[PDB]
């Protein structure tokens, strides 16, 4: 039997305004939650979440084939070898059911210093043509910026939270800079379902991905009405209800390591449904030379020996680590 993990409804709407009382209750409950599973749902957010799944579903429906390999990542075209994170990542029928297009800040253009220098996990955006797909770019730009307002406000409760200014995590996360990315993932209805496509895990239970952390500051993820995520306690993997009009939240690897696990990064896996349905994730990473300086909210000095970690190695170190553990998406 399998039990339901405790992810609470926070309002956040406070984050966004000047009742600093009002972000401190935020705060409160957002610290609550990162010290019990890990996990909770942001609601009043302001973001319109219809037409976020609208767009992406006219959009991997009407993609062809033609056009997932001239947008694929180099894993499926060697032509490409620029693309190691942005494009299309197709599914492989009878062996790999997900496919997904992955889209980075959209200032990063030919004239950004980090293209020019061609430093890693930087690249500039690939897109489908604008007749075959008219306002997906639009709509897919618009959205980045759209759920980066949220996290940064999302930021500004989690800085509170562990008792610093509401700017400590904010001031890194720049539009000019910013390595977060978009993912609009597509997990099809199959009959019959490829057993290849489905991992089974210690403990039995079918998966479509396997345990990890996130490779990220925090996650930010939108995903259709349908159950699949799982995060994992001390009494075992606790199913994560779906709730397709809230955002779901959860720390990331550098969180943990920056607050010496304080706020863990939940480990959690995707249960196999055989469903359609979306989940569009929005991975806040800061920029490739940001640092932050570890501390332990548990010790008064609030003193850590652990060594500070600039954010770009940590994020080429950990999206090749996560592909390698958990398979090529
Ligand atoms: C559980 C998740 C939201 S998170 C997990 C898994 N995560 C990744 O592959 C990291 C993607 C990083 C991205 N290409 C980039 O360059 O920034 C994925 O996809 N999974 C999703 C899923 O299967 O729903
Ligand atoms: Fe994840």
């Amino acid at each position: 039997s399998v039990s339901k993990a405790n992810v609470p409804k926070i309002d956040v709407s406070p984050l966004f305004g000047d009742d600093q009382a009002a972000k401190m209750r935020v705060a409160q409950q957002i610290d609550a939650a990162s010290r019990d599973t890990g996990f909770f749902y942001a609601v009043n957010h302001g973001i319109n979440v219809q037409r976020l799944s609208q767009k992406t579903k006219e959009f991997h429906m009407s993609i062809t084939p033609e056009e997932k390999w001239d947008l694929a990542i180099r894993a499926y075209n060697k032509e490409h070898q620029d693309q190691v994170r942005a494009g299309y990542y197709l599914s492989i029928p009878g062996k790999k059911a997900v496919e997904s297009f992955c889209y980075l800040n959209p200032n990063f253009t030919p004239d950004h210093p980090r293209i020019q220098a061609k430093t890693p996990t930087h690249e500039v955006n690939v897109w489908p043509d604008e007749t075959k797909h008219p306002g997906f770019q639009d709509f897919a730009e618009q959205y980045y910026w759209d759920v980066f307002g949220l996290s940064s406000a999302l930021l500004k409760g989690y800085a509170l939270a562990l008792g610093k200014e509401e700017n400590f995590f904010a001031r890194h996360f720049k539009p000019d800079d910013t390595l977060a990315s978009v993912v609009l993932i597509r997990y099809p209805y199959l009959d019959p379902y490829p057993e290849a496509a489905i991992k089974t895990a210690a403990d039995g239970t079918k998966l479509s991905f396997e345990w990890h952390e996130d490779v990220s500051l925090i996650t930010v993820l939108y995903q259709s009405n349908v159950q699949n995520l799982q995060v994992e306690t001390a009494a075992g993997y606790q199913d994560i209800e779906a709730d397709d009009t809230g955002y779901l939240i959860d720390c990331g690897s550098y969180m943990a390591h920056l607050t010496n696990n304080y706020y863990k990064a939940p480990i959690h896996r995707v249960k196999w449904v055989n469903a359609e349905r979306q989940s569009l994730p929005f991975f806040v990473n800061l920029g490739y030379d940001s640092v932050i300086d570890p501390f332990d909210p548990r010790e008064p000095n609030g003193k850590s020996d652990r060594e500070p970690l600039s954010y770009g190695d940590y994020l080429q170190n950990g999206l090749v680590s996560l592909i390698n553990k958990n398979g090529q998406t």
